[PDB]
């Protein structure tokens, strides 16, 4: 965008006023953000800057969080003491701190070397952000004079209409409060517990459907708002292979809240749930996890082409415990079958943040990585979401019995906080298959750059199963301790 340049331009002006040791602004690029590498400061003395630096990255990427949420985003010096604009330096690794920040804040922005007075900076580039990005702290704050204060969605969005790019799913509708169905609102309100002490119009508001005219978004409509159709049914097979055993599908003037409810509810049903038996000790545990189900649910109500007529076609396969959901819609041209595990900007942002403000789904790449998770956790095989001619976007979880030997193999992980630990739930599923594992694997695997498979890896080989660790390295390439083998060698 035109944007960029301008703000690459303030940024090398800034630069270009150096000279005694600090930089100095001017009404022109005022707005640039300094900011130091943080954990350096000793008072005194200065440390050595390092490569890598997990506490300054959090800094930063609450930093970044905080540019992206304000409309027009802005440009960050790292390395420039904050309002003096001492040139400190730094030798954080760009595609670490990159990699770094899109992990804990959903948004990898542009960052660039440069070099003042011979010391080292990075200029880092954020852009306006389409929805909301709360920090690592779960906050979302925007830019005001130097620093940055907190705000509402209510008052976020009515900014980011105003003065952004457009999100089809915030515009203002003619619907108002008395839309909004009785039935909806009850539903949002027994999922948060938050809401429980404001009426229906300041919930509406504080989630940001609710305008200050007192219209709703397009977003806020279509979720307590009926919308006349069916926008998503259950199919239940026999078996792949036709011969409908049963059907369940929304009445119309339910709204999407209202219709995702009742397909979970009788969701939950045909989800069987059967007895497994470990030291007598006896679990009941369904056909397939319920977060696996209801991350499916709300991916494909959240990213559907709601633009098509033809519902979510859900439908579930008795014999083979398998649930298949067939989305209208395909990847956006750019995403691809196998570069969505990382994908992290939705079909419709407003649509997305309003699920959020309702507390119904995870930051986002959470979602669909815990749902990979559960079913690997399992001993499943992980959930595959293909395109299909359509256009379709279909995800299909295969479940059933889970396989005791993998449930174990889990349950003596050490950490204990590692067993649900999506990274060495990938770095155990690749080793279930090749036999070596190599860092570009575990790489294609995460779907993710060289940076996540490093640490994926790593906190694998730090992982311990049996006094021993999970992963072991021999020669160039690293493999599954005996320890595991001797675990899995008892499946089939
Ligand atoms: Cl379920
Ligand atoms: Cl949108
Ligand atoms: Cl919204
Ligand atoms: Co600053």
């Amino acid at each position: 965008e035109g944007r960029r340049e301008q703000l690459i331009a303030q940024v090398e002006s800034i630069l270009a006023s150096a000279a005694d040791g600090r930089v100095q602004k001017t009404k022109e690029t005022q707005s640039v953000d300094f900011k130091e590498e943080a954990g350096r400061r000793n008072g005194p003395q200065i440390e050595p800057g390092k490569p890598e630096n997990p506490e300054a990255a959090d800094k930063l990427a609450d930093e970044v969080a905080c540019m992206a949420n304000t409309p027009g985003g802005g440009a960050l010096i790292v390395g420039i003491e904050d309002k003096t604009g001492r040139i400190i330096g730094t030798e954080l690794d760009i595609d670490w701190l990159r990699q770094g920040i899109f992990t804990r804040i959903d948004v990898a922005p542009d960052v660039v070397a440069k070099r003042v007075l011979g010391q080292r900076v990075l200029a880092i580039y954020v852009a306006a952000a389409a929805e909301p990005i709360e920090d690592t702290s779960d906050r979302l704050r925007w830019r005001v004079g130097d620093s940055c204060r907190p705000v509402d969605r209510a008052e976020w969005w009515e900014y980011q209409r105003a003065q952004s790019g457009f999100d089809p799913m915030a515009q203002v509708t003619t619907a108002t409060l008395g839309d909004a169905r009785p039935a909806a609102l009850a539903l949002a309100r027994k999922w948060d517990p938050a809401f429980a002490e404001l009426t229906d119009e300041e919930l509406l508001r504080g989630i940001g459907a609710l305008d200050a005219e007192g219209f709703l978004s397009q977003a806020g409509k279509l979720l307590f708002t009926s919308l006349d159709r069916t926008a998503i049914e259950l199919s239940i097979f026999d078996v792949h292979g036709g011969q409908v055993l049963n059907r369940v599908v929304p009445e119309p003037e339910k709204s999407c809240l209202e219709q995702l409810d009742y397909l979970e509810q009788a969701l939950n049903v045909v989800n069987k749930n059967n007895t497994v038996v470990e030291g007598f000790v006896h679990k009941p545990v369904p056909e397939i996890p319920r977060l696996a189900v209801r991350e499916a649910m709300l991916n494909a109500m959240i990213h559907r082409d709601w633009n098509r007529s033809e519902p979510i076609d859900v439908r579930w396969i008795e014999l083979d415990s398998t649930l298949i959901v067939r989305s209208p819609g395909g990847f956006p041209a750019a995403i691809t079958s196998e570069n969505v595990l990382s994908n992290r900007a939705a079909r419709y942002p407003a649509l997305a943040d309003l699920y959020r403000a309702l507390g119904l789904v995870d930051k986002q790449g959470v979602g669909v990585d815990r749902m990979y998770q559960a079913m690997i956790a399992l001993g499943h095989r992980p959930p595959t979401i293909e395109e299909i001619a359509g256009p379709f976007v279909e995800t299909t979880l295969v479940g059933g019995r889970p396989v005791l030997p993998v449930l174990e193999l889990v349950s003596s992980i050490v950490p204990e906080a590692r067993q649900d630990d999506y990274r060495i739930a990938i770095v155990l599923y690749l080793l279930f298959q090749r036999p070596f594992i190599t860092i570009d694997v575990v790489a294609r695997g995460l779907q993710s750059g060289k940076e996540a498979a490093r640490n994926a890896l790593e906190a694998a080989r730090q992982t311990t199963v049996a006094g021993a660790p999970l992963i072991i390295a021999h020669d160039g390439v690293w493999l599954l301790g005996n320890a595991c083998r001797e675990i899995l060698r008892k499946v089939e």
